[PDB]
């Protein structure tokens, strides 16, 4: 499990190769992969650029187009711990990432 601090941002790493898969649109959900996928969407790119977030905590900071989608949530509380999934549609080929998060009240 990613293991975050109250008030910080934390990173969930998300990357995939452009050359290989072609800049295609991913998207980030609540819940893990095979039992939400995104139905719970955090972000939904064009692969170029966000284009929805659910609100403005969930931030994709990397080089998009470039394959680095990791979700960076923003202001972390305790209640941001969870299961987060990352999707990204390439076609033929998806790639999918689950993850547990969990926010430290302190330290």
């Amino acid at each position: 499990a990613v293991q975050g601090l109250a008030g910080h941002p934390v990173t969930l790493p998300c990357i995939y190769s452009t050359h290989l898969g072609g800049i295609v649109p991913m998207c980030w959900g609540l819940g893990e992969c095979r039992h939400s996928y995104c139905i719970r969407s955090l972000i939904w790119t064009n692969g170029y650029t966000v284009t929805h977030q659910r609100n403005s905590r969930y931030q994709l900071k990397g080089n998009i187009s470039e394959g680095n989608v990791s979700l960076t949530i923003e202001n972390t509380v305790v209640g941001d711990g969870g299961p987060y999934c990352c999707v990204v549609e390439i076609p033929g080929a998806f790639h999918f990432v689950d993850y547990m998060l969990e926010v430290k009240p302190e330290l």
